[PDB]
């Protein structure tokens, strides 16, 4: 039936700023937040800030010396911690910004919450848009993120379920999220991602997990352009295979927004519907679910993405037609809530949608 929906949210989080130039603009989330409550979804969910989380909390995963790093480099201070800097792979992709560890404590705390939250059965969903950092390892920040929300999710999840299954339609491949898990069966990794000289260069569907996780890592390697279509022919079929397979009592749902058409970094032909698609099909399995953020360039595109995906989470239909709101100016020229997608060339027949896919059901068979 219809589900409750908890929904995590500081409104500190849009002030962090990486630096100009930076793509990742964390003001995207006020974005979604404040389209969101202008098309009333408030109503029909509870809203709850999250707690900062602590470096206790952080490395219940991270290495105690990374997490000192991040609570202790600050832009006044980087010429002294050039070395360790270079260590934990931060200062380029991955910069040094004021506030920055309390961000990594805000997205952070969302997800962990969200988490509890579910364990203690007292919501069906959970949201935390600012969340997803899927690329952050135990030691090492990488591609924007530093802190890794879903693997501190899932490892309180782990607390009260046996098998936790995780999905990651980003863009990129879910590498720090696969590499924690990869050896173990109580999580099984999903990500779909585009794949071949593309960041983080990880993800071919061969990389199948290692001793006991070997099967329970799940990779589908993508090419430019996917569509709708495309997409949607593989997602459901995939996903339900899995579910039968696998038989998880939680989902951790990665939605990061950079797999749709017109994204600033990303080369994926997807619209709003094509990708809210995926947290229909999740949704229907009646399982406790932890929706996050993750990626997305063309802020914009976010923002309409995560609204409509909320109201999705919700089972609210809302209108075409964007209510006003704070940023209205961004969604011009068309202030409409749905995208098309561009004319660009899926470089993904049906015919190799297919046989990746089947490749895959060989894999699960093993299960
Ligand atoms: N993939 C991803 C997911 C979540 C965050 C993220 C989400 C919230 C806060 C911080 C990071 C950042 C990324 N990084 C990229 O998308 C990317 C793009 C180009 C090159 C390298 C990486
Ligand atoms: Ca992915
Ligand atoms: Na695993
Ligand atoms: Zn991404």
């Amino acid at each position: 039936a219809k589900k409750k929906v908890c929904y995590y949210y500081d409104g500190d989080i849009g002030n962090y700023y990486y630096g100009q130039g930076h793509p990742m603009k964390p003001h995207r989330i006020r974005m979604t937040h404040n389209l969101l409550l202008n098309y009333g979804l408030y109503r029909k969910m509870e809203i709850y800030r999250p707690h900062k989380a602590t470096a206790e909390e952080m490395t219940k995963y991270h290495s105690d010396e990374y997490i000192k790093f991040l609570r202790s480099i600050r832009p006044d201070n980087m010429s002294e911690y050039s070395k360790q800097m270079q260590r934990f792979n931060v200062g380029e992709d991955c910069p040094v910004f004021d506030g920055l560890f309390e961000f990594c404590q805000l997205s952070t705390g969302g997800s962990v919450a969200g988490a509890v939250k579910l364990n203690r059965q007292q919501t069906d969903m959970a949201v935390n848009w600012a969340g997803g950092l899927h690329h952050a390892k135990k030691s090492e920040a990488s591609g924007f993120c530093y802190v890794n929300d879903i693997v501190l999710a899932i490892l309180e999840l782990l607390k009260y379920h046996q098998r936790v299954l995780y999905i990651d339609i980003d863009i990129h491949h879910g590498d720090g999220v696969e590499e924690a898990f990869y050896t173990t069966d109580r999580v099984m990794t999903v990500s779909f991602h585009k794949y071949g000289e593309y960041f983080p260069g990880t993800g071919d569907l061969r990389d199948i997990g290692a001793g006991k996780g070997k099967y329970y890592a799940v990779n589908f390697p993508m090419r430019d352009g996917i569509d709708d279509e495309s997409y949607g022919q593989i997602f459901k079929p995939i996903i339900s295979k899995v579910m039968e397979m696998y038989q998880p009592s939680a989902v951790v749902l990665q939605c990061g927004a950079d797999s749709l058409s017109g994204d600033r970094l990303g080369c994926f032909n997807l619209t709003v519907k094509g990708h809210a698609k995926c947290v229909e099909v999740v949704k229907t399995f009646n399982l406790p679910l932890l929706m996050l953020g993750g990626g997305g360039y063309t802020i914009r595109n976010v923002a309409r993405c995560w609204t409509y995906e909320t109201a999705v989470a919700l089972d609210c239909e809302i209108p075409n037609e964007l209510p006003y709101n704070d940023y209205f100016e961004y969604f011009g020229p068309d202030f409409k809530l749905h995208i098309s997608p561009s004319n660009m060339t899926n470089q993904n027949t049906p015919e190799y949608m297919e046989k990746i896919k089947q490749r895959l059901f060989e894999n699960l068979r093993m299960l």
